[PDB]
């Protein structure tokens, strides 16, 4: 059984660079829709902004997993309640961030 | 404010590796607890082997999701069902599996 939850890794501006599968069972995206897309382009436009202000404080907190809640387009274009757990993966070279880990659970 | 769910990210051999902050409102287990320590320590003996092979399966699964149910112990060390689903993620690189990704979900 697949989890209403999974791994979303994309850059610091939203490009996702590698989807979970389970993406098609919570929201129904294929894991290829979301390759070069921006997070930010299927998600609620009035929650667009609480999801960047969340990114750019993942990314300043560095390593602590800040989980926001917001509303996610599905493949239906209805809006669902995800919390993303973004965790920002910094890198043994010079604590780089390449690329943020975003859990994404589905709450509604 | 969590779910009784959470994602268990670890090794094979059931080591956590990263826990997200929601282990406290299912087990009450910190993630710092989980940290270092196998899965199957907490884990109810009669149910030992069957996470054991189940761990198994997900990695000849590779890039699947498996869901087991066994019961986990808490930090009142009670013995609750957990519903663990358990994703083996694949490194694009050369195939190879960086860790399981174990959604943690409490049913009983």
């Amino acid at each position: 059984c697949q989890p209403t939850e999974f791994i979303s890794r994309h850059n610091i501006e939203g490009i996702f660079t590698f989807v979970d599968h389970r993406c098609v069972a919570t929201v129904g995206y294929q894991p290829q829709e979301l390759l070069g897309k921006n997070i930010v382009e299927f998600c609620h436009p009035e929650d667009q902004q609480l999801l960047r202000d969340s990114f750019q404080q993942v990314v300043k907190l560095k390593g602590q997993v800040l989980s926001v809640m917001f509303r996610f387009r599905s493949k239906n274009q209805e809006w669902l309640w995800m919390r993303t757990s973004s965790f920002t993966f910094q890198n043994p070279y010079s604590d780089e961030i390449e690329y943020i880990i975003c859990t994404n659970t589905n709450v509604k």
